[PDB]
């Protein structure tokens, strides 16, 4: 095999934070995370900060709660005009390269597919319903709130056909489902990737 | 929307990235390796700082095409080079902005994508057979020099159905043809968009 449970999980850590530089001096946390919230509820956002200015220093570090979210914001978010400027998105810079590769490699051998922005009133049959219309589904999934069971208005859907979830991305990313946008994306972790 | 005049500033403007974050070391020639798998170079501004005798850290470089940009911008942001992340944006400057939004809506209209990278022996049949496999073509068309006739490497196909446009962009984008992996993306500007 490769990688320790220990060594997928710092990777994974890495994997689902983001780089977010050129912020606008004016705008504050709520701005970053209401425009990086679409790809998945935040867990945390790490701002700059400079004591003497009273001020951050341009930049922020936004944590997801899977590594997906932060490769669909990665892919969407990059130049985007906020507060006047076009906002830089990229990965941390900081010898996790290799099981980061080993986790990408290892999820091509699933159909899987990352579904954002789901909307509060969807459950997870409806999803399924609407994405079948690409192929035959395996499992499809919303993350819930361990305490509430309310669904995260995220989930992930594997698919039987490689081409059934090539299709689906293609056709449901950006797609207007009660009232938002969904974002879609292929997997780049396999599932359960410490077991 | 907008004159013949205004139209080919919106274009110009729309066919140069913004590329931050260069390390120091790297200069022209390592961009434009970097850059040129979307499109040949037609030139590349790069900062310069006499004094220090050193480039600032950014450049723009400037493809024939919108599309190829736009793919750069979409495929080459945060990709490490010179052991750094670099930044790819559009260029801040832009009045343009209507304009390059009302050529957007206009390609729509058109079921063209761009094809990116290929290999000096396809011609324009050869990719025509290769991209029919999604669907009837209108036509296929690779950009040729005026003075010799042999294609740029890049190319324009228009099908006749969108399903099918989309389908090959999905299924054509990095697919290794020739010994190159192909860029493929959907059309920013309608074909003839100062006629
Ligand atoms: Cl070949």
């Amino acid at each position: 095999g490769r990688g320790s449970a220990a060594q997928r999980q710092g990777a994974l850590a890495i994997m689902s934070r983001v780089y977010v530089g050129s912020i606008y001096y004016e705008l504050g946390e709520d701005t970053i995370r209401q425009a990086f919230a679409p790809f998945g509820p935040i867990k945390s956002i790490d701002m700059s900060w400079d004591s003497v200015t009273m001020k951050h220093k341009g930049f922020a570090f936004v944590e997801y709660e899977v590594p997906e979210a932060a490769q669909l914001a990665l892919e969407q978010m990059n130049s985007v005009m906020l507060g006047g400027r076009n906002i830089k998105v990229g990965r941390p810079s900081n010898q996790a390269q290799p099981i980061i590769d080993q986790l990408a490699e290892e999820a091509r051998a699933f159909n899987r597919i990352y579904v954002a922005s789901v909307h509060q009133d969807l459950s997870d049959d409806d999803i399924k319903s609407v994405f079948e219309a690409f192929g035959k589904i395996k499992s499809a999934t919303l993350a819930r709130d361990p305490t509430t069971g309310k669904h995260k208005g995220y989930g992930f859907i594997e698919y039987e056909k490689a081409q059934s979830s090539q299709d689906a991305v293609s056709s449901m990313n950006l797609f207007d489902l009660g009232g938002q946008y969904l974002r879609v994306g292929k997997a780049v972790t396999p599932p359960m990737p410490l077991l």
